[PDB]
């Protein structure tokens, strides 16, 4: 059991799976409870009066899927309730409640009676991100770095006497971290950090590339964009080994290529790949949305011999990276051989929970669940 072992396995869940048609819809009660640790619930957010909110009242409090998710306390996971994510972090809300000792100070009693009253066992900060609103490093001031710390000391100040647990969602991007984390103050305070190894590439970048590279590719534009650096970086800024849980894609990038007869990493790209029928988002596509179309629709799959990284497939004009059962292994042994923490995985909902590929159900949670309780590295 993941429980008895000496790693977490962070299990992101997302209030919003349940809008999804047919098998990709994801309720609280298709949580498997012997593949996590820890279940994160995304997300709650920051109301305009600079306060922690639900987000889905419909689901969260009419539906009471904050309290089916506590449920999974009785066997002995522990629940978190996070706030933030990458939608809400489009604006400044964040950085003016950072900013503000005054609202700080009002955001943190109101927060913890929150999470008391409906029975979480800790809050998990998900700004993305500090200074760098949605990894635009222009847009906030620095003094983010110094409010973000204040508040999670703040809030740790809070939680701990009252055994509480405090953690965070942090970027994997050099720039990010070294503009946005206070890293010492934040090792220090946080039950652990969870590194999001994952979103290095996508639509944006214009060209093919893996959502996830573990190592440096010789053909990547820098050496820092892989899990290898990123969880290195982190500890040299001061995060012990312990705290860090390294994130790892239940999901795929997608991608709409030219199509100037070529395939492979850093092509030309016009657009996210079309969406899938489940996740409904252009260029992302769960993974038991990828393998569909690699058993079923032809989907042609490359993998990496030396596994840097994870596969990627395509066919016509899309083309997709991801991770597979057998690089996540590879990162798991990488997890153990660093005695980090643990892992962490986004999310719960877009593993293949249903065995609609045939693997069976959850086999990259599974895989991961696997190779933490092998012994051997
Ligand atoms: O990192 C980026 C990103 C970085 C730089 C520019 C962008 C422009 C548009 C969209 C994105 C970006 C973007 O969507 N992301 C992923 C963040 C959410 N990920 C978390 C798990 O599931 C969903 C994907
Ligand atoms: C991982 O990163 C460290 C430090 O950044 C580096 O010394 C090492 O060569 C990397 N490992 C691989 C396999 O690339």
């Amino acid at each position: 059991s993941l429980l008895n072992s000496r790693y977490k396995l962070v299990c992101y869940y997302t209030n919003w799976s349940w809008y999804r048609p047919g098998i990709g819809k994801y309720s609280p009660e298709d949580i498997d409870p012997s593949l996590c640790t820890h279940i994160v619930y995304g997300f709650a957010v920051l109301g305009n009066d600079g306060l922690m909110t639900a987000h889905d009242t419909w689901s969260d409090y009419d539906n009471r899927f904050y309290e089916r998710v506590v449920e999974y306390k009785r066997y002995g996971i522990k629940v978190s309730l996070a706030l933030g994510g990458w939608n809400d972090s489009a604006g400044d809300k964040y950085s003016k409640l950072v900013n503000d000792p005054a609202a700080r100070a009002k955001f943190v009693q109101h927060a913890v009676a929150f999470l008391e009253k409906y029975g979480f066992d800790g809050l998990d900060l998900d700004w993305e991100y500090p200074k760098c609103w949605q990894v635009d490093c222009s847009k906030g001031p620095d003094s983010d770095k110094q409010g973000f710390a204040d508040l999670v000391h703040e809030l740790s100040a809070v939680l701990k006497p009252k055994g509480l647990l405090l953690s965070a969602a942090v970027s994997p991007n050099k720039m990010v971290i070294d503009a946005g984390y206070d890293v010492p103050v934040l090792a220090r305070l946080l039950d652990w950090i969870a590194v999001m190894t994952y979103d290095y590439h996508g639509q944006w970048d214009k060209k093919t590339g893996h959502v996830a590279p573990l190592y440096y590719h010789p053909d990547d534009d820098t050496t820092y964009f892989n899990a290898n650096y990123t969880i290195h970086y982190w500890m040299e800024k001061g995060t012990p080994a312990s705290k860090i849980v390294m994130g790892m894609p239940m999901y795929g990038q997608s991608f709409t290529i030219e199509n100037r007869g070529i395939h492979g990493l850093n092509i030309p790209v016009s657009d996210g790949g079309e969406p899938g029928e489940y996740t409904r988002a252009k260029g992302f596509l769960a993974y038991y949305e990828i393998c569909d179309r690699i058993r079923n629709s032809g989907w042609t799959v490359v993998k990496d011999p030396y596994q840097r990284m994870g596969p990627y497939a395509y066919k016509g004009n899309q083309w997709v990276s991801f991770d597979d059962v057998e690089i996540i292994k590879k990162k798991v042994n990488f997890i153990k051989s660093l005695n980090l923490g643990g892992g962490m995985i986004w999310a719960l909902d877009l593993d293949d929970y249903r065995n609609r590929c045939g693997q069976g159900k959850h086999p990259l949670l599974n895989a991961i669940k696997t190779e933490l309780l092998n012994p051997k590295i």
